């Protein structure tokens, strides 16, 4: 008699978000609003007299229970919480009782209550389900239900998924990895930061969740670097161009507008001084068409080295965020050092004798980014009191390796793989490496070159005489 109590299908827990959306065995954004509803279907005529009517739903963990929203959405119903066991129950009013026993010949509709809380951890599994008991008497055990949130592998409903993410690698021109490595004054980082968006295909979040936008942060390091704002770009993992991605640049989170600073705090991202703000523009164009289909953004972030900061040499740091649906996920930190270059000079008298000056050029260090394209010695003599027999020898200062994998041993003469010439106007010899030798030398192997400039005192007394050394056109002085 009781088996055939409730109808049809008698009990159905469905799950869904803040829209009305069955998002059972789906994929929803960390921090969504999840309701659970606990249908019950009408009671069948010629049935007893209705003592209790009993809902009991534990509830998963990771699923933030909220009192007041679940009350209000459950009318006929007094709601009690166990917080102890993450268990909800809802028991029958007496006035609604009273509409269940005002005719027992006629079939009639029973009130549901709805669960409402939101989910809080990435890359988990929600499970749910809920019995209802009538008259202590029969009590019916419901189907379970499931919703996923993006961050874990293997998901069996789900196969994009996975860990949330976002990357940042710095890169020269030519696409090469220089995490770690040398950069040399002048030189420009090309960032590549990935927008990491492949695990929120099927996502079903609400409207609202998409309207709290989607967002990317750079922390670069001002102090060292500048930004190229003409050669930002965002394209997908292919090559095709994004369009919808605004940027702005702010010096400080202090000086941003209080939407931005509420943004990231409500992620908990905190920046060192200034900082880029990737924007979606319009956040639901954005979300149907990269997020909801799991394409990821790469974002190219050139800057490059500031002129001092090349003089002074040091290290920087560079570190991104990802924002979607208000959470913040961080990539790791990227670092450069920057190289203080500083060539040297001496001497090698008595009128009309030949003496050397020696050139010594600046240290390339292990381990650097960018190709040698320019290793120039300047020398600017006084004329009128020296003067430049035409002859000179540039010398290796220490063992060069280079891509081939032959090793030119420390003090070879390279003057076959130079190019001088003279300004006579002011009296400046200029040796030049060409660019097909330089270009011809492994990015890991040092460089170090000295010439020496044979001269001639043609007056009496001293003079002055200035020595700079260039490097891929950034020219350094000497002492
Ligand atoms: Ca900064
Ligand atoms: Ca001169």
């Amino acid at each position: 008699h009781y088996s055939s109590l409730l109808a049809q299908p008698q009990i159905n827990k469905e799950i869904k978000n803040e829209d009305g959306v069955d998002i059972d065995r789906t994929l929803v954004a960390k921090q969504s609003i999840v309701k659970f509803e606990l249908k019950t279907e009408a009671l069948t005529a010629g049935r007893p007299k209705t003592t209790s009517f009993v809902l009991v739903d534990p509830l998963p963990t990771g699923y933030k229970f909220d009192l007041d929203a679940t009350k209000a959405a459950s009318t006929g119903f007094d709601t009690t919480y166990d917080e102890a066991s993450h268990t909800v129950t809802f028991k029958a009013t007496d006035e609604t009782l009273a509409t269940y026993n005002a005719d027992l010949t006629k079939p009639v509709e029973t009130l549901h209550p709805t669960v409402v809380g939101r989910v809080l951890n990435d890359g988990a599994t929600y499970t749910n389900n809920f019995t209802l008991t009538v008259n202590d008497a029969y009590g019916i055990k419901s189907n379970v239900v499931r919703v996923t949130t993006p961050g874990k592998p293997n998901d069996p409903d789900n196969p994009n998924n996975n860990y949330i993410k976002p990357t940042k690698v710095n890169k020269n021109k030519e696409g090469l990895n220089i995490d770690g490595k040398e950069v040399l004054a002048g030189s420009t980082n090309y960032y590549e930061l990935t927008w990491d968006l492949d695990q929120y295909k099927g996502d079903k979040s609400s409207k609202e969740a998409i309207q709290n936008g989607f967002y990317y942060v750079d922390d670069y390091p001002e102090e060292a670097l500048d930004v190229r704002p003409d050669l930002v770009k965002v394209a997908d993992e292919k090559g095709n161009q994004v369009s919808g991605v605004s940027v702005q640049q702010y010096d400080s989170l202090e000086a941003a507008p209080k939407k931005v600073q509420d943004l990231l705090k409500k992620a908990n991202i905190t920046v060192k001084g200034a900082f880029q703000l990737f924007s979606a523009d319009n956040p639901e164009e954005f979300y149907k068409q990269y997020v909801a289909t799991g394409t990821s953004l790469v974002i190219t972030d050139p800057m490059t080295v500031k002129s001092e900061f090349g003089k002074t040499g040091g290290k920087y740091e560079n570190k991104a965020y990802q924002i979607d649906f208000g959470n913040g996920y961080a990539t790791e930190v990227v670092v450069n050092n920057v190289p203080k270059i500083t060539p040297k000079k001496d001497v090698t008298v008595q009128l009309y004798q030949t003496f050397n000056y020696r050139l010594i050029g600046g240290l390339i260090p292990q381990n650097h980014s960018e190709e040698l394209e320019d290793y120039s010695f300047v020398d600017d003599y006084d004329q009128a009191g020296d003067q430049y027999t035409g002859n000179y020898k540039t010398f290796s200062s220490l063992n060069l390796t280079m891509k081939d994998g032959s090793v030119i041993k420390a003090g070879t003469d390279l003057t076959s793989q130079t190019t001088a010439e003279t300004d006579a106007t002011n009296g400046i010899v200029t040796v030049r490496f060409k660019e097909d030798f330089l270009q011809k030398i492994s990015l890991d192997s040092p460089f170090q070159a000295e010439t020496y400039l044979q001269m001639r005192r043609i007056a009496i007394g001293t003079f002055e005489n200035t020595y700079v050394n260039t490097v891929n056109k950034v020219a350094y002085a000497s002492a």
